[PDB]
C-alpha cells in the first residue's frame, strides 16, 4: 500500500507474523497431469496471508521474506550459536493493495524445491513448510525487500513486456492487475507477457490471465511450454527467448519507445538467452554486459532470476 517503497521493515530480530488465509494448489496433484513419474513433481501452491498494511506497505515487484521453523542442520554442525534457519525470499504475486484493493492480504506463488530415478531425493525447507500451510497457521516474515524491481510511479506510455518462467509469474500478477485495473497511474502503453513452463498444466493462474487478454487489447498473452513445443528456429525447446524473437516488433516498440522490460524466474542467469535475444532485435554489438547494464541504466531492464 502507499506509493513508494521501503525495504527492512522486519528483519530476523523484529519479524512480522501473519496468519494463513489460504493455500492452495494450482498444479495437478502429483500422478495427475503431464510430467511423468522419472521427471519429478511440479507442485506449485499460491499462498495468501493475512496482514494490516499499515505495518508492511509492500510495493508490488517486491519479495517478502520467511523464516523457516526450526534449526539448520548445517549451522548446528558448524556451531553458529545464530542456528535459526536464514531467510528465504518470495516475489510477492499480489498488487500493492490488494487484489480489490482491500488491504486486506499478502499473496504468494511457491514451488515444493526438491531435487529427485523419477523419486525424492532432497527437500526444500522453506518451500516445503510454505507448501504444507494450513489456514490458521502463522508465517514469520521478514522485509519488504527489494527496490529495484519495480512499477513506473508516474503516467507511463511506454509498451511493457513481462518475461517469466515458472513461479517468476508472481510479480506479473500482481503488476497486471494494478496497471490494467487499479490505475495508480494513467497507463496507456501495451503489456506483453511472455510466460514459460515445462507442460501445459504446470502454467499457473492461467484462467485469470487469459481473461485479461480477453477483457483487455492492452494486453496480449504469450506462453512457451518447453517440453511441449520446439521453437521454429533451431528446433530446440520452445523458451521464452523464442518468443522474444517472434515478437520483434513488439521488442523494438519497447527498445524505441521507452518501455520497460522484466524478467523474472528460473533458473538462474536465465535473464541472459533472453537479453541476448533483444540485443540481437536491436542489432546493438556491444559486449553483452555493456548493453545489458546500458538498459538498465535507462530504465528499460529489470531483472530478478534465480
Ligand atoms: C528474489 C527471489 C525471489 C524468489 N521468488 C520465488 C517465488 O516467487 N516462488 C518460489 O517458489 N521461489 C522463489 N524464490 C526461491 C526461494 O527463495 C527459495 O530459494 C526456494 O523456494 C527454495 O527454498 P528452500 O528452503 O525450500 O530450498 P533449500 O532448503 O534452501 O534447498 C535448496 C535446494 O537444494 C536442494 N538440497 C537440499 N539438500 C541438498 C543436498 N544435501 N545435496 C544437494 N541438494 C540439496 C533442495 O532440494 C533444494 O532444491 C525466490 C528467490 C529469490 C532470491
Ligand atoms: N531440477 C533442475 O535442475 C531444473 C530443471 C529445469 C529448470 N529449472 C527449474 O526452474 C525452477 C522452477 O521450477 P518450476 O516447476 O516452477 O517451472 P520451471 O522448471 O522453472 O520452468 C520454467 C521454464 O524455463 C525454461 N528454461 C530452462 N533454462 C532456460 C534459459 N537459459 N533461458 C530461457 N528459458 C529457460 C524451462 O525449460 P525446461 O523444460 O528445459 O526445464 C521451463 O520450461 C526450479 O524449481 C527448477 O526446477 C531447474
Ligand atoms: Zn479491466
Amino acid at each position: 500500500p502507499t506509493r513508494e517503497p521501503q525495504i527492512n521493515l522486519f528483519k530476523k530480530s523484529n519479524p512480522y507474523k501473519a496468519k494463513v488465509i489460504s493455500n492452495v494448489l494450482l498444479t495437478p496433484e502429483t500422478g495427475t497431469g503431464k510430467r511423468p513419474k522419472k521427471e519429478g513433481e511440479a507442485l506449485v501452491h499460491r499462498i495468501v496471508l493475512a496482514i494490516d498494511h499499515s505495518a508492511y506497505p509492500y510495493v508490488i515487484g517486491q519479495s517478502g521474506g520467511v523464516i523457516p521453523p526450526g534449526e539448520d542442520p548445517e549451522k548446528k554442525a558448524k556451531g553458529l550459536a545464530d542456528v535459526g534457519y536464514t531467510v528465504r525470499l518470495y516475489s510477492i504475486a499480489s498488487p500493492s493493495y490488494s487484489f480489490g484493493m482491500k488491504e486486506d492480504n499478502i499473496e504468494f506463488i511457491i514451488k515444493r524445491d526438491n531435487i529427485y530415478n523419477g523419486n525424492i531425493q532432497f527437500k526444500g525447507v522453506c518451500s516445503n513448510y510454505m507448501c504444507d500451510l494450513k489456514p490458521g497457521d502463522e508465517v514469520t516474515m521478514t522485509g519488504p525487500s527489494g527496490k529495484k524491481f519495480l512499477l513506473p510511479n508516474t503516467d507511463f506510455s511506454g509498451d511493457i513486456m513481462f518475461l517469466a518462467t515458472g513461479t517468476g509469474i508472481a510479480p506479473f500478477i500482481g503488476m497486471s492487475e494494478e496497471l490494467l485495473e487499479h490505475k495508480l497511474i494513467k497507463f496507456t502503453g501495451n503489456i506483453t507477457l511472455v510466460y514459460g513452463a515445462p507442460y501445459s498444466d504446470e502454467l499457473v493462474m492461467m484462467d485469470y490471465l487469459k481473461g485479461l487478454e480477453s477483457k483487455h487489447k492492452n494486453f496480449k498473452l504469450i506462453t512457451a511450454i518447453s517440453r511441449e513445443e520446439k521453437n521454429s528456429f533451431d528446433g530446440g525447446r520452445m523458451y521464452i527467448s523464442h518468443r522474444v524473437r517472434e515478437q520483434a516488433e513488439a521488442v523494438k516498440k519497447i527498445l524505441n519507445g521507452g518501455g520497460r522490460f522484466y524478467i523474472c524466474g528460473g533458473p538462474k542467469g536465465m535473464e541472459k538467452g533472453v537479453i541476448e535475444e533483444i540485443q540481437k532485435i536491436s542489432g546493438n554489438t556491444g559486449t553483452y554486459e555493456e548493453f545489458k547494464h546500458h538498459l538498465e541504466g535507462a530504465h528499460q531492464l529489470f531483472v530478478e532470476t534465480y
